């Protein structure tokens, strides 16, 4: 009833160990097994069998305590995501090393043990580990929750090891998350590309559309932010000739959080040296398709979009996915048409009007992009829950970095694919023209010169690399932690990163 | 001169562009790599032409040479690897354009488009014989040679010059990324589970040093850099992950030197039911088993005063030799550090010994102190092999476990290359109550004017009172060792951006 007295209980018995003699904290038990290998090594065996010539030390979390009298204890010994019951039996213990109700009356819940024992399995067949001596290593002076009291609650969040050790689920979340991980790294080691790391502390942040955060070195006295992307230095590097390169890393964005942006969150960029649009279309059919049948064995996953408590929807990873243009779908499902210049004031007026006809929010300010972005959201983005789909060929405005089209003019050679109206993947011929990415880097000055602070700064030191000569590459880049939350189910970014952040509970 | 170099390619451009030509063209279709094409054709006698064999190859033109107007000789560079381009007016399509006018405009630095057959010179030198050569992507400035990347900062602000004139620097890159390559699988065949912890913090704990402020808008909320991976790994050991580790970068606002460089890549791991022992074994296993993964051998040449003197055979063979920091200082300086170590007597003593031996008063703490004796009295005892200081105080580690025998001391390690420390790890602390004695303590010092004290987490702190069990924890400087095993004697050398002022 009362943790605060628990807490305030359990610390006199961690200091009244120490006056009468004893040391809490050991500091080495040699483990002689580990529970999996325990397991594994001891469930082919029969009801009631014991095999007490064959002692073991093994380790573990009491996690379930009871009694059947004062003679036989019965306990749950957690490890590595699985469990033993612990068969105390008063027969057993070695008197040699003390009293057996004083050795095991100190236990509670959520002690970490060694214990000296032998295997076998219970008269109902529960496989167990029989103590000939049980010692404590580190004790556990707070009481667990209950599986309901992290059920809707942030202790997941502030207190991730709770979240760890009670819900069986949460470890294979992030089980799950670096497997995405590791297949990603192998796929395209095996396909011959070339892991790097580019900083994270830049003195201008390009390579998207985001405000930035700002640290301050002392000694050089000087400006640094963090990266937003790592878009430029990457490509900076196909200029430096290693032709297949990418990154796997945090970036950071100062922006709003929700159940889908977390301040830092990890990305994977890719750069393929003469590679274009349809090989990244290509490659993002290939790569999703094989991740999801190399963790599930199938394509189609289910993915309860509406919550736990509302049914699931079905997603169906198999390719090809559905390609939508994103200018002309917008002409379909609204019917009109977005003459060019989609920046011109008959343009942007149009479009305000529309947003405005829908009552759907006006973006502020009221930048073309930002008005074709909205649209594209309140219109294209959640056309497809029940498949994977690209949204392709932006206009360049909005992709001031992507190559322009080779027969559609104004618009870009640029896709991005969606999971459940989420983007998660962004990738475009990039642009390897210096003459004209200037003028997309000038135009966007301008636009900063509007209220878009999200507007693309002014990168030199990248600009004079493109003037050494960028071959044609495609780039791609990966939302980690998006992709872990349609592959393990997930309604929110905070339950696929370990320590989300978090608003100061001060 | 550069400037109109520039500015004549520049010109070059726009008049293709209004000429009608498309000087960036969006795809060309590569059928072969420049290393394949070596390793498919490299076998052929010096002559020989497979005329039927129509290839597509592409690269960097990095030579341009003539032997009268029929002729054209480039070097295709490409993925590291170098071929000849033999152009001749004979196999050359003249439909797609005059032989003259299309090899006049290719320089060096282009990137083109060939169209050819493969074949060996009359001299024998494997070569690609071009029927139509399309540039893809120009080159407008003027590429150095080797020597224009020698007394220069130019290596690290643009890398990708030096990665394409030094093929040394693409050598050390290579061998930075198998580093990291060796070491991940290393910890994996292991049971090791990588994860990723915040690099924003309420407070930046885990290590001795002053972090990089930041401020998130929206929360109104200033955040810290990570200075280590240690605090939250450990909590996450308490959540019943046994063996954790995360490789990635930190972030620690201190000053640059060849050794330091404001963000650098670490990999901690943590291991539980280890100890103080098991990971002197871990540190001789791996760097022993590292070392020989990428030399095939256990001995290494490394110029530790620079290429301008005789190098030293740093012999990385297990076992290493362990010494003890105060056992060793008191017997190198002929002196007796008394505990308490902060205390006023033997922090007038270790002030002393600095000052009769005419070394810098660090900004004088006794933690400060200390590491100032051990840098001028132990650290360079070993330079033929890597070594391990050990059992450091609890007054400089305040988050290591109490040595079981040893009072006042730690079950600490600090492996040091050629004096530069490489590798910390300790038995880590697991009563709680120990630990606030030891965040208390470093406010104290704190108090003193200690930028690089602990500041305590009490996150932290609650998570060990849900019991944090035996554990032994590890460290590796990433950088610094990339820098030894591929004889480098500054980090800025293995790392592809380090931080540098503006242009
Ligand atoms: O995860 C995210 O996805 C990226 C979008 C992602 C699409 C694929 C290419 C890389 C970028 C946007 C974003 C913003 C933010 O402030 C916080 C976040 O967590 C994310
Ligand atoms: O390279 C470095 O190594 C670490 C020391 C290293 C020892 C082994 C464990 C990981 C940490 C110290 C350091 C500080 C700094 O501000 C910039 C830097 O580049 C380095
Ligand atoms: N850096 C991009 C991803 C790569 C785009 C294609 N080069 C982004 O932030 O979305
Ligand atoms: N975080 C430590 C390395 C790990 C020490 C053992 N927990 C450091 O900065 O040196």
């Amino acid at each position: 009833v009362d943790p605060r007295l628990y807490f305030e209980n359990r610390s006199k018995f961690i200091q009244d160990q120490k006056d009468k003699g004893i040391n809490p904290y050991p500091h080495k038990f040699e483990r002689t097994i580990s529970i999996p290998e325990f397991i594994e090594k001891y469930k082919d065996l029969g009801n009631g069998e014991h095999l007490e010539d064959t002692i073991l030390n093994i380790t573990g979390r009491i996690m379930r305590v009871s009694a059947s009298g004062q003679k036989l204890r019965f306990f749950d010994l957690v490890g590595d995501g699985e469990k033993i019951q612990v068969l105390a039996n008063y027969s057993f213990h070695n008197h040699e090393k003390g009293n057996f109700a004083e050795c095991y009356d100190k236990i509670r819940r959520g002690d970490i043990v060694g214990i000296v024992g032998f295997p076998g399995k219970s008269k109902k067949g529960e496989l167990s580990i029989f103590p000939k001596e049980t010692i404590l290593l580190s004790a556990c002076l707070h009481m667990l929750p209950m599986k309901y009291g992290l059920k809707d609650t942030e202790i997941r969040y502030r207190q991730r090891y709770l979240d760890l050790l009670i819900n069986e689920s949460s470890r294979h979340t992030f089980v799950t998350r670096t497997k995405i991980i590791n297949f990603l790294r192998n796929f395209l080691n095996e396909r011959g590309f070339f892991e790097v790391e580019t900083p994270m502390m830049n003195l201008i942040a390009g390579g998207a559309n985001a405000r930035p955060f700002i640290t301050h070195h002392n000694d050089l006295d000087l400006d640094l932010y963090l990266r937003i992307a790592t878009e430029l230095p990457l490509k900076m590097l196909i200029v430096g000739g290693i032709d297949k390169v990418y990154e796997i890393g945090k970036v950071f964005r100062n922006e709003g959080i929700d159940n889908t942006h977390n301040p830092e969150f990890t990305s994977c960029e890719f750069y393929w040296a003469y590679a274009d649009y349809n090989d990244l279309i290509k490659w993002s059919e290939d790569f999703f398709s094989q991740l999801v049948y190399h963790l599930f064995g199938t394509y189609k996953i289910s993915y309860n979009k509406d919550g736990p408590e509302n049914q699931p929807i079905e997603i169906d990873f198999t390719p090809p996915y559905p390609k939508v243009s994103i200018v002309e779908e917008i002409e379909k499902v609204t019917n009109t048409i977005l003459e060019q210049p989609f920046d011109s004031n008959e343009t942007i007026e149009k479009m305000i009007n529309i947003i405005k006809e829908h009552k759907i929010e006006l973006p502020n300010p009221p930048t073309a992009a930002k008005l074709l972005d909205q649209l594209a959201s309140h219109f294209i983005e959640n056309k497809y829950n029940d498949k994977p789909f690209f949204i392709v060929e932006h206009p360049q405005i909005m992709s001031p970095l992507a190559k322009y089209h080779r027969t559609k003019p104004g618009l870009t050679e640029r896709l991005e694919m969606f999971i459940c109206g989420k983007e998660v993947l962004n990738a475009y011929t990039e642009l390897n023209d210096p003459f004209k990415q200037k003028e997309c880097f000038k135009l966007q000055q301008k636009d900063r010169e509007k209220g878009d602070t999200e507007a693309a700064q002014l990168d030199s030191a990248f600009c004079t690399s493109l003037e050494y000569g960028l071959p044609p590459t495609g780039g791609l880049g990966l939302g980690i932690d998006r992709i872990t939350m349609f592959l393990t189910n997930k309604n929110s970014i905070k339950d696929v990163i370990l320590f989300p952040t978090m608003r100061p509970a001060n």
